[PDB]
């Protein structure tokens, strides 16, 4: 069928992990005012401490129409990727226990202000670019193990 | 008494804790060379467990000349700082245990291109921008708590 993609916000991603982003967030006014600390904006949820891992995901943009037919998910850790250089990019997230659960699919376009945190065990697309090759900073658990990969019907992402 | 910034690089920061930047580092090839991952260029050392937090801070531009007069540093856990727009940002850091070792004390400018990841216990400045308001992707404890702050010897940044 056709998924449609719609714009990413807190509310519409709260089920399925946080929306890393400044617009309307609470602050604090740190250093009479020379900082404004965006605060708690994700937390980080890695079982084992030496895992916490900064990395950087370089990739390159998907050709369009997209399709896709499958999604992953990491039940060991949260997942968190921030554009480097104010990239828009795209997302596809699905909750579910033992498989992805169809009835939860959905997926967003961010504004260019925004990084994503996906909840431990939450489904999801794996990372491409929008566009142009983008460099996503990175905090998860590294590595490719215990990573579920599921298959979805397949359907082409509208961007309507 | 002048401190002089140089060239941010990972072997001159390594005493102080880890460049972030994907230039010359070692990555692994994922889903077809479509992503290029950076692995393992910080690891993020907070061992309370609930305290792993992603926030945003948004840092005014420093006035120059630029003097400091004090060091802050994180006992409890590391802090990372990305710029969110590929700014250039000033770093100070200095070893020691109970004060700032004013032998280790260096000053160090990026290249747009790069994060930092303080080891924890590392002395280093408070958060300031360089030229432009830059918001930092932040990852550390969040709060103002455990946070121990030491004045050193006041001193003007050089850039020659």
């Amino acid at each position: 069928m056709k998924l449609q993609v719609l714009p990413l916000s807190q509310e519409a991603f709260s089920a399925y992990g946080d929306v890393i982003e400044t617009q309307q967030r609470d602050f604090f006014h740190i250093n009479n005012g020379l900082v404004e600390r965006y605060h708690d904006l994700a937390l980080v949820e890695i079982l084992e401490q030496d895992r916490t891992l900064i990395s950087i995901n370089r990739a390159q943009p998907a050709n369009l129409p997209l399709t896709i037919h499958e999604l992953e998910r990491h039940p060991l850790g949260t997942q968190a990727f921030i554009p480097m250089k104010g990239e828009v990019f795209v997302v596809v997230v699905a909750l579910g226990d033992d498989k992805p659960d169809l009835s939860t699919l959905r997926a967003f376009i961010t504004n260019g202000e925004q990084g994503v945190n996906y909840h431990r065990n939450v489904w999801h697309h794996p990372l491409f670019a929008w566009q142009r090759v983008t460099d996503f900073l990175t905090i998860d658990r590294g590595g490719s193990d215990n990573c579920d990969v599921e298959s979805i019907p397949e359907q082409e992402l509208c961007f309507a």
